[PDB]
């Protein structure tokens, strides 16, 4: 509506005026109370004690609602911790400000107010203002559902949903850090640019060294070098980059890899559990957490299932014996509607079948273990049965939330596998110097946040998701 | 020496053997004590109580020193928390392991040992081993001063200096986080890739959006959008990228920008103080900290000086009146050996003079304030005297450690300045929606770490500095 176009005319003019009058953008006002502080400490006292205590306060915020009742007014201010009602009254206020100023201010303006606190007829706490003034002139007025992403600030002003999501995103991160730190872990910062990296790479170039670098897709190898070097309990929460498309998938998401010496994946499985269950318990309180059509329960121990067990559980009609023989597995793959490429060996047919049949039903928090060697990266072969490897994938809401291994510290085998998929020479060399047996944890922070704040898209948890120009 | 080349022959063979015998890389051994734990809880008990308490322990680590006294041996193991002595004795140990195994292991091998703890003749705590075994075979032997950077793991194994530096680097970071969090701050994660950025840019390309992105040199603008949006106290400790050369200057260093609404640079100056003084106090204990030829004192309040004051203090012969007039300042610049380029106006000549004359002598922790408008970025002009701006630079050891402003929240002025140095349209738009008066803090984490661990080069504080290929 062209309504807003006049708003730009008026407000822009009002400011050219403020420049004539004084400092247009004063930075000298200092508050001392935020809505929530006031609420949590005064919300339960009737007028009486307020009248006695005579507690005067100072607040600052943005002007959301203004009800001009002639010579008295009710304005509601919004700061970082919520909303507080202000009683603006011409005679209690300095002379000439209520009419020649307050009334010429707009909604959206950043104001400061000092006065005695009380409560009105309808029951809301308010501040009888003996002082009130404009701090910043809002040149523009207050605010598909993608604009909510293009100008997150506008979003954070409007939606309490978002401001709560993000406020909690932080609460979670610092939560993870301290939980790990309690268990003798040390966070570390490794390179973001490597010279050697299954995903696409953000390739860049260094000027003063004419050498093409890569944005990390994971800090796995650098972290293990630290274990070799002796830091036996380290982790790193930070950005990883995957050069693909933005699936409302984000080009740069936050991951947490952590490593622990003298332990195996099972020990991480148990750590992962206690992590999710302590964060939900301290940050959200309820052990069951509503998430869309479903309710997630971190109260009861997570489900533990091998990939073999999973397939049988969700495709009950599978005569398992068929999976132990290539041809019967090929036919079990096809009859479920699976395009069996020529290269695929028993291990991939089966894992693929798991993906089709049971991955999506893993709604409750669940660990799937024993993945075939084939479909495995630098996966540590199981001693008793080398057909499978010592790794687990963590699942919540049908999504991959976690990862975990018993790290392959067998240099010669590692090396063979690098050449296998074609190679960090220095890594192998590091292994050759000796990496203690170690377990590695992998966690997608973003998805964990979604499953804790109820968000149902990654964009709802990244303050500035990449937008298509 | 070709000595090491045989080591590769022997050790590599020994392993081909271990494969014949069993699991070459067992991941089933579990310890339960680390050197330091043992030390800090047993270092002060004479043999007697050990003999009574009969405390049995389990440790794992790397084999540093082995003294083979025929049928008894003294091995010193190195884990994450230090060194513990082990008493390996053939008869107390299982049959056939002391001779057919222990003696065939090399230094550098990762071992596990279980036994009762005691103390020897020379006074060191030790573990009489009833169990001992090889966990990982060190295929390669134990370790200019740049190799210390090329294979940091080797470095961390050898130098206790480094292992202490880094252990503390962490201690500092988490220290900063909690200090800020105590003062109602919320950490946040903003983009690493922007479409628009005085330094050189790491330019990359996105595939699925044929648009060239830039690695951030600072998250300033994204952080302020959050203040506009209402997060009035936020900060972000993370990587920034400057595409220049690696001056033993690192292509990717860690920075901390934080913003606080309803406050000015002076409030940050005081925050910066309490930050450095509380971290040094809790993390290092001593309020004075030795650093090279000099002793840094965080005990006595930092020095506060304007750029004007600084110049007079270190170039006492400057008749200040000369700086208030271009020509006398041009001549004062030249006679100090300064190449006055044709574009330079009074403001830059002077600031430049400060750089030459007094920056390097700022050894004790010092704040320099009131920088000319000219040499200033999007700097908020001072109301009383607009010739200067409301910003400060923090200095320690002659280095720029900090930064601080009273943020320019004047959209029209901001915009003028973007076009001035040529421009984020959306930023200005954000400002137009209203940014409360706010103060911004800038800190180079790496340098702060150097000045806390005694390190004298950035490479000494970055686990994997960029190396020239």
């Amino acid at each position: 509506v062209v309504d807003l176009n006049n708003e730009l005319k008026t407000r822009r003019e009002k400011l050219a005026n403020l420049r004539e009058q004084g400092i247009a953008f004063p930075n000298d006002f200092r508050r001392d109370h935020t809505s929530d502080q006031l609420h949590a400490e005064f919300d339960g006292k009737e007028n009486e004690e307020l009248e006695a205590l005579n507690i005067e306060v100072a607040v600052a915020g943005r002007m959301m609602t203004r009800r001009i009742m002639g010579k008295a007014s009710f304005v509601t201010l919004q700061d970082v911790g919520g909303r507080i009602q202000l009683y603006v009254a011409r005679d209690d206020l300095p002379e000439g400000v209520y009419n020649e100023q307050f009334k010429k201010w707009d909604l959206g303006d950043i104001l400061g107010a000092k006065g005695k606190l009380f409560k009105t007829k309808t029951g809301e706490l308010s501040i009888h203002c003996t002082e009130l003034r404009l701090l910043t002139k809002a040149l523009r007025p207050l605010p598909d559902q993608e604009a909510r992403y293009r100008q997150r600030y506008l979003d954070l002003i409007s939606n309490d949903e978002s401001r709560n999501t993000f406020k909690v995103r932080s609460q979670i991160l610092s939560g993870i850090r301290q939980f790990m730190v309690n268990r003798g872990f040390m966070e570390v910062e490794t390179p973001m640019m490597q010279v050697i990296p299954a995903a696409r790479p953000f390739i860049t170039h260094h000027n003063a060294l004419d050498l093409d670098m890569y944005l990390r897709i994971a800090p796995e190898l650098y972290l293990k070098r630290l274990v070799v070097g002796g830091f036996e309990r380290v982790f790193e929460i930070n950005r990883n980059f995957r050069n693909e498309g933005i699936s409302v998938h984000n080009p740069e998401f936050t991951m947490m890899e952590l490593y622990m010496a003298y332990a195996d994946y099972k020990d991480l499985i148990e750590l992962t559990e206690s992590l999710f269950r302590t964060l939900a318990q301290d940050i959200l309180g309820k052990t069951e957490v509503t998430y869309g059509d479903v309710t997630l329960d971190f109260g009861k121990p997570f489900e533990k299932l091998t990939m073999r067990e999973a397939i049988k559980k969700y495709r009950p009609e599978t005569d398992m014996a068929d999976l132990d023989n290539f041809d019967s597995a090929k036919a079990i793959a096809e009859s479920i509607g699976i395009h069996v490429e020529k290269s695929w060996g028993l291990g991939r047919i089966v894992t693929e079948i798991f993906e089709e049949v049971a991955e999506a039903h893993l709604i409750q928090p669940t660990f799937i273990t024993e993945y075939p060697a084939e479909v495995s990266p630098l996966a540590r072969r199981n001693d008793v049965n080398p057909e499978i490897t010592d790794r687990f994938e963590f699942f919540i809401g049908g999504r991959e939330i976690g990862n975990g291994f018993s790290e392959l510290n067998d240099a010669e085998d590692q090396a063979q596998r690098f050449l296998d998929q074609v190679y960090d020479e220095d890594y192998v060399t590091a292994l050759e110097h000796g990496l203690p047996p170690t377990a590695g944890l992998g966690i997608g922070i973003d998805r964990m946040v979604m499953l804790f704040t109820n968000s149902h898209t990654i964009r709802d948890v990244i303050l500035f998701p990449a937008m298509r120009p």
